[PDB]
């Protein structure tokens, strides 16, 4: 059972990653560079910053022990643009159509 989960979780991840999802997915895969951006405000809003090269790395570390812990970092991730972002921004639709690509395909996971 957590193996066949841990490979639906590197699937989903790796599909997020595609090229056909890369106009909504860009802003998504790397850390928020809060200097680059000037998002001088971005740490004292955000206490857990989440990104899906981050998610990459613990499931390569096999950090995440089952799809549960994995699902958590996904969605920390779209929470956190969420919170900081006014809900019209153009980055939060977004998330929006990323998290709908997500949660449809994690609503898939094995579950025996
Ligand atoms: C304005 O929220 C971001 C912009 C970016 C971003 C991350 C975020 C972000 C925040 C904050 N909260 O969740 C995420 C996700 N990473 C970027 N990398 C580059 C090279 N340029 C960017 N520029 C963008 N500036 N604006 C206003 C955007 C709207 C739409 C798309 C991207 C830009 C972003």
């Amino acid at each position: 059972k957590v193996s066949e989960q841990l490979k639906c979780c590197s699937g989903i991840l790796k599909e997020m990653f595609a090229k056909k999802h890369a106009a909504y997915a860009w802003p998504f895969y790397k850390p928020v560079d809060v200097e680059a951006l000037g998002l001088h405000d971005y740490c004292d809003i955000i206490k857990h910053p989440m990104d899906m090269s981050t998610i990459k790395s613990k499931l390569e570390a096999r950090e995440y022990r089952d799809a549960q812990e994995f699902g958590a970092d996904v969605r920390l991730m779209f929470s956190n643009c969420y919170k900081y972002n006014p809900p019209d921004h153009e980055v939060v639709a977004m998330a929006r159509k990323l998290q709908d690509v997500f949660e449809m395909r994690f609503a898939k996971m094995p579950d025996e």
